[PDB]
């Protein structure tokens, strides 16, 4: 007899279900705990699996740890488990491959192996709006990425290095936080002062006059409102009936009809010139099976560009200021290097002039070795995937995180890493550069291995486009702020620790630096 034993099956269910509500509800929760803990013992014994680190809690996994100190996590389990291994985060399974050879398994990933959109679309549709980047197939963002790059030419810097440096200048004069006609000394912000900066630079040169005229005016705010649905919390809560959720939608309907009457307006007048990125799409759009982006896609396209660049450059230039406030040292060196590329400051500043100054591209350089602003990048498994010399299979349904940034503050690869020195990149202050042969996925030859350990802007078919615009940006920018100011900390106060809690990894705030004039005296013309 074992029918008797299936009998008391159905009994012990029957009693179960008529447990006092107390007991059910202590067994609702213990039973998936106990579960948990019983799966990821059993877990750890799949050798074709890498090592899954422990956790407590079901669903949420290390997310805390993770999303407080990623490379504190990053860095206490390569110790434990060495560079290949798994957590879980909010319901997903992230493996982790950390170093070179991670980044050649995530960023040179087989496109049938692994997805960037099913991994970001959920958090970027929302904020850009629909068709295009994450809201298309693959092939459809290799072009629009041909289509952006058109605009992102040497002939192209060369024209936007003079208008970047005028809004530089015009915010030194009409700011609240400069006012330099008015004023000699002052404490900023950084984290106030270089947002603001990047989107003026940035909508003057990318968007063009009328859009940047825009900024002057309250529809300035719907840059913030499209902001704040750019949040890690959309990442797992794409969409709640909140407040902020509504007034992304609305921003991102505004923004994009903003951009669309100025589309429609310069085809109805046939003014479309070689002015911005605007006339560029509104002349190079057509992907190569015949289709058109539509009015609406190149606004929505407009706005992730531009919002791509948004928190990257306003993170690097706040982390150059932070950096340069307790190394004089260093301001004094690129403030020689300023006097002697433009003559004592008679040359203006042209794009070309920008290549031959070395250290303050090195400043870059440096700047994004250690404050790399996105700290783990994804990708969604779609197939089972191996990995090289392990018995590892990445089952699909898992994701693959990669982290340059982690690899950047490695002693093994950049010695003394957490110390500021632009001095190592002497010799090799070029932004980046294919150290051998190339590939091209739709918008341009690329190097074809990505294993080097400095990897700023990814690599692969999802490599940034921006990186001559973002150096270019920046360049002009901190050649400005050299030549205008010296800065340092009020007493006591140094380098803050990054806030790895948000989109991008930002300086904890407020961090505060103070400004002092060069030339008390020198007047910045035009009108206010
Ligand atoms: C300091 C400045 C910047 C840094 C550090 C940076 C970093 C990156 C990285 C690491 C990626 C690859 C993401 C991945 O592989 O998952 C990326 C992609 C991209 N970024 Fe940048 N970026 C910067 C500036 C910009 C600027 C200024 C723009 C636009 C003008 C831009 C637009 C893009 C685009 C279009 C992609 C392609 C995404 C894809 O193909 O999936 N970025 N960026």
């Amino acid at each position: 007899i074992v029918g008797e034993a299936l009998e008391y099956v159905n009994i012990g269910l029957s009693h179960f279900l008529a447990l006092p509500l107390a007991q059910r509800i202590s067994l609702i929760i213990i039973i998936p705990f106990i579960y948990n803990i019983v799966w990821q013992l059993l877990y750890s014994l799949r050798k074709d699996r890498p090592p899954l680190v422990f956790y407590w809690i079901p669903w949420v996994g290390s997310a805390v740890v993770y999303g407080m100190k990623p490379y504190e996590f990053f860095e206490e389990c390569q110790k434990k488990y060495g560079d290949i291994f798994s957590f879980v985060l909010l319901g997903r399974v992230m493996t982790v491959y950390l170093g070179p050879k991670g980044h050649e398994f995530v960023f040179n990933a087989k496109l049938a192996d692994v997805s960037a959109e099913a991994a970001y679309a959920h958090l970027t549709t929302p904020v850009f709006g629909k068709g295009v980047i994450y809201d298309c197939p693959n092939s459809r963002l290799m072009e629009q990425k041909k289509f952006v790059k058109g605009a992102l030419t040497k002939e192209a810097f060369k024209s936007y290095v003079p208008l970047i440096a005028e809004e530089v200048y015009k915010y030194f004069r009409d700011s609240k936080n400069f006012r330099l006609n008015e004023r000699t000394t002052g404490t900023i912000d950084v984290m106030v002062t270089q947002p603001e900066m990047t989107i003026f630079t940035a909508s003057r040169s990318l968007l063009g006059k009328e859009m940047r005229a825009k900024l002057d005016t309250d529809f300035a705010y719907l840059y913030s409102d499209l902001d704040k649905g750019f949040t890690p919390i959309n990442f797992v809560f794409p969409n709640l009936p909140l407040e902020h959720y509504r007034k992304r939608d609305h921003a991102q309907k505004a923004i994009s009809g903003t951009y669309m009457s100025l589309i429609k307006e310069r085809r109805k007048n046939n003014d479309i010139q070689d002015r911005d990125l605007i006339d560029s799409l509104m002349k190079n759009s057509t992907y190569k099976d015949g289709v058109k982006m539509t009015d609406q896609e190149i606004a929505n396209l407009l706005i992730g560009v531009l919002m791509g660049g948004q928190h990257t450059s306003a993170a690097i230039s706040a982390w150059i200021l932070l950096h340069l406030a307790e190394r004089p040292d260093v301001q004094q060196e690129l403030y020689e290097e300023q006097m002697r590329v433009l003559d004592g400051g008679k040359k203006e500043l042209t794009y070309d002039l920008l290549q031959e100054m070395p250290l303050l591209n090195q400043t870059i350089k440096e700047t994004l070795r250690m404050h790399h602003p996105l700290h783990s990048l994804f990708r969604k498994v779609m197939k089972d995937m191996h990995v090289p010399n392990t018995s590892y299979v990445i089952p699909a349904g898992y994701h693959v995180l990669v982290s340059p940034g982690y690899t950047h503050l490695r002693d093994e690869y950049f010695p003394n890493a957490h110390q500021f020195n632009i001095h190592r990149w002497n010799n090799d202050s070029a932004s980046s550069y294919s150290v051998g042969e190339e590939v091209d996925y739709g918008f341009g030859a690329i190097s074809k291995g990505v294993s080097s350990p400095y990897l700023p802007f990814g690599g692969g078919r999802h490599r940034c486009i921006g990186e001559h615009f973002a150096y270019c940006q920046l360049g002009v920018l901190m050649s400005i702020f050299i030549r205008t100011l010296k800065w340092h900390y009020p007493e006591g106060k140094t380098v803050p620790p990054p806030d790895f809690t948000s989109m991008v990894t930002l300086p904890t705030g407020p961090a505060k630096i103070i400004w002092e004039k060069r030339n008390p005296e020198q007047k910045i013309g035009g009108r206010h």
